[PDB]
């Protein structure tokens, strides 16, 4: 539609519907296999990262992403590319969920489903470009 940014934007799903929204967009079985995978990478990016509420977000691209609930400067040092920089719970939650997608795809070995969930990765990855901190987000996952 556009020539620069993407018309794709995330959204906040109800709390009483997010309980089924996750297993509905990811899978009734993955809901846990993925929620724990996104936070798994998060606690790795920061040495002083206890945890937070990874709110469920709906994407028009056909996927979805989760972002922890932390207001302030989150010192997140990504080992993936050694990018040391403080990001917001939102701009950081992008790198947390993204890394998880790439793990599940390679965790289930070479299967027809190892390329299906991959779609979500490419879908969200594009939304990160529309963010004001895109520079930090894309480099964080780079």
């Amino acid at each position: 539609m556009n020539t620069e940014e993407q018309p794709v934007t995330a959204s906040l799903v109800a709390e009483a519907q997010r309980l089924d929204f996750l297993p509905t967009y990811f899978g009734p079985r993955l809901m846990m296999r993925g929620e724990a995978l996104v936070y798994a990478w998060m606690r790795r990016l920061c040495e002083r990262y206890n945890g937070a509420y990874w709110h469920y977000y709906a994407l028009s691209d056909g996927g979805f992403y989760m972002a922890p609930d932390l207001a302030g400067r989150l010192e997140i040092e990504v080992n993936g590319n050694g990018f040391r920089g403080e990001l917001s719970a939102d701009a950081a939650g992008i790198v947390a969920t993204l890394f998880a997608l790439g793990q599940l795809a390679a965790e289930i070995a070479d299967t027809d489903a190892a390329d299906a969930l991959i779609d979500r990765y490419h879908f969200l990855r594009g939304f990160a470009a529309g963010h004001p901190e895109a520079a930090a987000i894309y480099r964080a996952i780079d």
